[PDB]
């Protein structure tokens, strides 16, 4: 695999070591596209959201912007008129739970959208958002070099959306904007109530019991259920500009490309 002989950053525990977990990993050394999907892609992945809702703001989740190349998958753009886009995503067919350490290799797009490697359960209440980039300094360069590392809780009805916002939340590299190269992304989820996340294999952030869930959706359960993994991108017009219909058009810049993702879990 691509990533052979790079160390997990997250500790195992003491007499412990990672375990990889075949089902939700892919170094993505295929070729593949809609009317070319092989068993190297769909036993792991579908092309597609949860279930079916289309996504947020100006969002068309699309199942043809979900392809590989032979090396990385492309999770794209592109123009749909009417101020919206069409959007790549990929879902896994698997489900992970804590505890799980979780790592793409991945260059953000130089567009306004979101570009996101997150989970989500099934019955939307609880999320992970390993990392979530707005690559395009015309977002603002405040955004452009910032990577956004948090999670939710949420309840559906009424909507109810809880995130931590403390300025930890926003991970600043010294103003080298995340869309000039590829990073590792990574997270360990390691119980309900703590994460830790890993960019270029380094520590950034470690989020405890407080923060997880103080308004009290998950009615103290914390993030302990058994989840989806998503890569996706997205027009979120409800907080954002909306990307212009040449931008989505730009194939040199309308690609979130993933290297590969890696998940394992600790083992004695
Ligand atoms: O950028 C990546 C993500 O980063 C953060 O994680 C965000 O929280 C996430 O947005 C969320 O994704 C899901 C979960 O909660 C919201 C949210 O935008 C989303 O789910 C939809 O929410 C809307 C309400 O705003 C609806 O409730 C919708 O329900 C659907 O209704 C019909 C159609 O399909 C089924 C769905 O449940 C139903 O039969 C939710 O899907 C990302 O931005
Ligand atoms: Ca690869």
């Amino acid at each position: 695999q691509d990533w052979n002989g790079i160390p997990v950053p997250a500790n195992p525990g003491n007499g412990m070591t990672w375990q990889l977990q075949d089902n939700v990993s892919d170094s993505f050394n295929y070729t593949s596209s809609e009317g070319n999907r092989p068993t190297a892609f769909t036993s792991k992945w579908k092309p597609s959201y949860i279930n079916g809702w289309t996504g947020p703001g100006s969002t068309i989740f699309n199942a043809p912007q979900a392809w590989t190349n032979g090396s990385q998958l492309a999770i794209q753009a592109q123009p749909a008129g009417n101020g919206k886009s069409y959007n790549g995503i990929i879902t896994s067919k698997n489900k992970i739970q804590y505890p799980v350490y979780m790592e793409i290799k991945a260059k953000i797009m130089d567009q306004v959208l979101a570009n996101a490697f997150w989970t989500l359960t099934d019955d939307e209440t609880q999320s992970i958002d390993i990392m979530e980039g707005y690559g395009s300094d015309r977002g603002g360069t405040w955004f452009a070099q910032r990577m956004h590392l948090s999670h939710h809780t949420f309840i559906r009805n009424p909507f109810t959306d809880y995130q931590p916002m403390g300025d930890a939340t926003w991970y600043y590299n010294g103003g080298t904007p995340w869309r000039s190269a590829y990073h590792r992304y990574g997270c360990y989820w390691k119980d309900p109530f703590t994460l830790e996340y890993y960019i270029d294999g380094v520590k950034v952030r470690t989020v405890t019991r407080a923060e997880i869930d103080p308004n009290n959706h998950l009615g103290g359960t914390g993030l302990n259920q058994a989840t989806n993994i998503i890569i996706d991108c997205e027009n979120q017009t409800d907080w954002r500009p909306a990307a212009t219909q040449e931008e989505l058009a730009d194939d040199s810049k309308n690609i979130f490309w993933v290297d590969w993702i890696r998940v394992y879990k600790p083992v004695a």
